[PDB]
């Protein structure tokens, strides 16, 4: 079909978001963030860990590892 | 459906700007900037801390953490 | 064709279920099989664990078997 | 409609006012000088006699040594 | 002609089968011959081992013989 | 004095035509040295004696000419 350049990334993020799965978000400098994905757009992800919000730039992420299996 | 590619990033930055909330801006090299968001555009953010202005390139940011909760 | 090599490499590793090492800019080495990929990301699987990898963080991908691309 | 409004105003004001700046790089190096020119991807810094072409992709922050009226 | 130099350099090294050193942003040095390339990746071969290299991770490519570009 | 467009192109082309030695500093602290033989949108070809080096611009932090450039 047509070009869908975000099909995997969008499905992964939306599934983690909708299922409220805790994720580890690893950054290029080795820092590991932890929380749930509250929202995301083209270039950013909003992580929530308790009462703390963190806006994460995707360009700084190496990997996202869910703490439960996602049925993507 | 509809997706807006900047809605999260713009709402986060604009709410912190309008509410004058102090933020920590973490950089790829581990440096942590602190201040208030005075302005922003597609690729840069203008931080203010006391009398000092800093132009930050978004490509160097890993995360932004607000010091108060943002109602987004 | 801007993606002819990259797409052929990733798809062959995916279809043949070949283990790969994915080396990152910071020296971390991931290991697993490529389950899926799109323009900017690759889904790795290692046993039960899934990992979404951003291509911008990858330096090299090394297959554990020879790929007939 | 104005994706560069802040970046251009900041760089152009520093350039026109000949304000000394610190340009911090991703690897921690701190350049110093005045902005002589800039384009989409680069900034030309002058520190006395020496010219340096800086790639914006390597910059983390620019800190002016005097307040910029922007 | 945004790729005139890059394409000529990579194609000449590929066609002449010249060994190259590919230096990465983190200081790792890969070695091999360029088997193929596209817009964003290079396929390096060192004997039996294939490595897909993302160009965004490369700092420099140094050929081990002079290329008549 | 201001090239809000074409600064990079003018700088690189002036160093190339004048055969000025440059230091090319990389993101990881490595300093390359040579003359710019050619360049395109994303790469620069450095020459240092008999050795050619293709440099990706995305890895460069700064380029410092060893003589003043009249851009
Ligand atoms: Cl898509």
């Amino acid at each position: 079909g047509s070009h869908m350049p975000y099909k995997l990334q969008e499905s992964f993020l939306n599934t983690a978001r909708k299922k409220r799965v805790k994720v580890s978000v690893y950054l290029v400098n080795g820092v590991r963030l932890q929380g749930r994905i509250r929202s995301f757009d083209l270039f950013t992800i909003l992580l929530e860990d308790g009462k703390q919000q963190t806006l994460v730039y995707k360009h700084a992420i190496t990997t996202i590892v869910p703490h439960e299996r996602l049925e993507i």
